[PDB]
Parts: C-alpha cells; structure tokens; sequence
C-alpha cells in the first residue's frame, strides 16, 4: 500500500511530489484539545488511503514556522497537518498530549477522516514540539514514526519509545543544543525498530522552519519507509549518507528491517 | 508462563500478618561489585520460581528506609531487592534506570538467579524512587507491576506506562503532595490493564518507611495479582475496600481482568 513512483534521488528532493495539495483549516475555537492547524491534504483521494501525520511548533511558535513541510510532505502522498498550541507557552509534554489529540481529531472528526488510514499516523515537531513528539511516541507506541526536528526536553532519556524515529539536529544548536538534548535522546532510543540521527552541519535551532531540502529528503524518507513501509525508500536511509556537506553527523541502525 | 500460587490461600489474617508462610534469608550486593546502581540487600524464600521485585529509597535516602519491605515481602514468596542508588541525590528518572539495572543484575548476575523467573519482574520506590519505578515501567513495558510509594517526579503524565499500578499515596504528605503528584501520576495512567489509588488517612510522607499493615497488605496483593498473576488475591482488591479508617480516598478501574 504505497504512494508515486519508484523514487529517484532528483524525485525525493524535488519541493512538490506527484500529487497536488488542497488545504483546510481548522479553527482554534472549534476544537479543544489543541490549538486548531492546517490540514494539508492529496487532491487525489480516489486511490488508496493515505498515512497523516500531525507537527508541532515550538515555543513561542506557531504554526506559520511550521507551514512549509506541508506542501513540501502532502506533496508525496501524505495528510500533514501542521498544528497550533493551546497556548505559545505550552511544555513538551503538553505538546506531546496536543500532538495526539489532533491526530484523534483528524480521524474521527476532521474533514479528510475516511481518506486517511489510521493505523498509519506520525508525528513531528520543532523544539519544544520535538520534545513533544518523542513523549508522544513514548505514549503512543501505535505511532508507526517521529520526527523530532532540533528537538528539546528537560526529559532526556527516551528508551522506552517503540516508535522508528529519525532526530534532526543543528549542529550549531544553542537553543537545544545537541550534546544535551538531541544526542541524549538518540542514545537513548532503543535499537529497534529503528533510529537514526541527522545533524545539519553549521545549522542554528531556526534551521528547521524554513524549506530545507536535507529535512525534506531524510523526512519524506523516513514517512515513506515508516509509515507507508515503504521499502522503496529504504536505499535513502541505509546505508547512512556519505559525502554530504549539508551533514555534520549521522547515526542509524541501519539497516532497518521489517518484523 | 503459567500463573503462581505460592503459599496457602490467603485470607485477610494471613496478607495483614508481618511475616508470611515463607523462610526469609538475605544477601548483600557491594555497591563496588555493580556499576549501573549503589548495591543493595536481596531477600529472598526457601522448587519453583519466584517473581521479583527491586525496590528504590528516595532523595537523600539509602536502602535502611526500605529495608522492612525485604522480609514482610518476600516471606510472601518473592525475591525483594532492596537498592542503593548510585549517589543519594540521584533524580527520579536515574534511579528508573538503576531499578532496571538491578534488575538485570538478579537475573543475570546473582546469587540468587537460578530461583527467579525472569519473565515476571516488578518495581517499587519511595518518594523520588517512586517517580523512578513510574518511568522504570513507562520505560519497560515487560515489567509486571509497579508500586510507587507516596511518589514524586517532575514528570506528570504516565499515560504511557501499560504496567498493572498501585500507588499509594499519604494524605497529609506536603513532601509529595498528592493533589502535585500521586493523584495527577495516578489519574494520566491509562484505564487497562488496572490500576489503583490508596490514600493513607492522616499520613506524612514517611508513612512508607515503617512497617504498616495497609501499605504491607495492598502491596503483596497487587504484586501476587500481577506478578505471580495470582488471582486468589484479586479479592482483595476488587471492589475496592470500604470502612477502612486507615483509607482516606481509593480509587481503581476494578475489575481487573
């Protein structure tokens, strides 16, 4: 059950995959346990049920600094909904319970329910939203990936996650700077089901709110491969990259077998 | 994987009596012998396994304020792992790590290995180490229960931990509030597969590190009904005890099933 062609290098980095985007909102004063997003969604909904995957911002974020992966994600044959908060103050663990109430939402209430496969979600997040989306993985061991994006917790050990999960960190991080929060957290993963970890070589903590094809190719492949299992995108992960100067650092468990 | 039913069929003069059916011998382990946690007492009964269970003090605590837990439980048919942590001041989600760790080190390593069923391991802790035995079972889903004693942590929301809990809490405690920290770790845990709240009436924090019958006769029922998965004890936990004037507030998802 997958989506597009067989992937190219020149097709996972492209901005726009093979389906076209519509978006909805959802107000903050009609839902309850988060602060209202923007569900991103394929136009082609005719074919096979899509994976959906929710993203927080971070602290004293919205979801303006989040919007550019739903095009870019959407795009590939997913339903993105990038999220608000209750409040731009919001803690990650708080975070993490708002993350897993808009993806409940987007299944059982939202407009684009019954397109979206929902044994198949994810989750994603920037700062504080990266905190976030690892406790919700921690939580939630149904959700099939994360995406924790320069993430930050004051929580620092994440074993007990179930979840594949792919960290992206800034290797210039002064905010969340990676030897105390993105690097703890991986470490800390277990082996499996699978883990990596990718630094964005000269990054700040802003790097991820903007388009970025290195976030966008390791993202789009670890949806692919986690939430779609599709193995199709297996040769982005594994071996690790080599020889990419947008890259600092890298870690996996490569390689990243089916069970 | 069979269930256990060690000891003779309980009844509430039996659970409530200091010294159960069991011979208690005990062990030391040199806190220079393990890396991973400060050492520790093992107690454990005079053919079968046993379950076990490691037990944490709290901040600035060592393993004394633990200690009667060793033979009120394991005269019960338990091997009781009573630990140090590494140093006294160790945070809650670090002395998660070393009930894991001593753990791993009964099954693996002691001297008492050769008697313990290695599917059917539990977690208890006072205060900080009762924070500690909630993200020690948040943290790994195998192990069978979990008994955090007037609990604290920084941390609030457990709705991840699918270990069958009791916490118990002390009403008067102003170390752990109960409204900061036992109700809102016990409300956030999920419904299945069971929890509990007991509330001591009139209690401080230290209600825990002295032998007390309530504490004594609630733990060995929920460690036999989800440990051993002894459901001769079931009956003393569903429904949930009334009339108890050393209970000021009870909750469960009873039945347990």
């Amino acid at each position: 059950k997958v989506h597009g062609p067989k992937p190219t290098e020149e097709s996972i980095t492209k901005p726009r995959g093979p389906f076209e985007v519509n978006r909805r909102s959802v107000s903050r004063l009609k839902v309850k346990g988060f602060g209202g997003g923007t569900i991103y969604y394929p136009t082609n909904t005719t074919d096979g049920l899509f994976s959906a995957v929710s993203i927080s911002p971070g602290f004293t974020g919205t979801q303006e600094t989040m919007a550019w992966y739903g095009p870019r994600l959407a795009s590939q044959g997913f339903v993105v909904f990038t999220i608000d908060t209750i409040t731009t103050t919001d803690q990650p663990d708080s975070r993490a319970r708002q993350l897993q109430a808009s993806l409940k939402y987007l299944v059982n209430k939202s407009k684009v329910k019954d397109i979206i496969d929902p044994a198949r979600l994810g989750v994603m997040g920037h700062s504080m939203g990266g905190g976030g989306s690892l406790k919700a993985a921690l939580d939630n061991p149904k959700l099939k990936a994360a995406i924790p994006l320069t993430p930050w917790h004051t929580t620092k050990d994440f074993r007990g996650v179930r979840t594949p999960t792919l960290i992206i960190g800034a290797q210039n991080d002064t905010v969340a700077p990676v030897s105390q929060h993105a690097e703890p957290f991986y470490k800390s993963l277990p082996d499996k089901p699978g883990k990596a970890y990718l630094e964005l070589a000269g990054a700040s903590h802003l790097a991820p709110n903007t388009d970025n094809t290195t976030i966008a190719k390791f993202s789009i492949a670890w949806l692919k491969r986690f939430l779609d299992d599709d193995t199709r995108y297996d040769r982005f992960l594994c071996p690790p990259p080599r020889n990419n100067k947008s890259i600092s650092d890298y870690r996996s468990t490569c390689p990243y077998k089916e069970h």
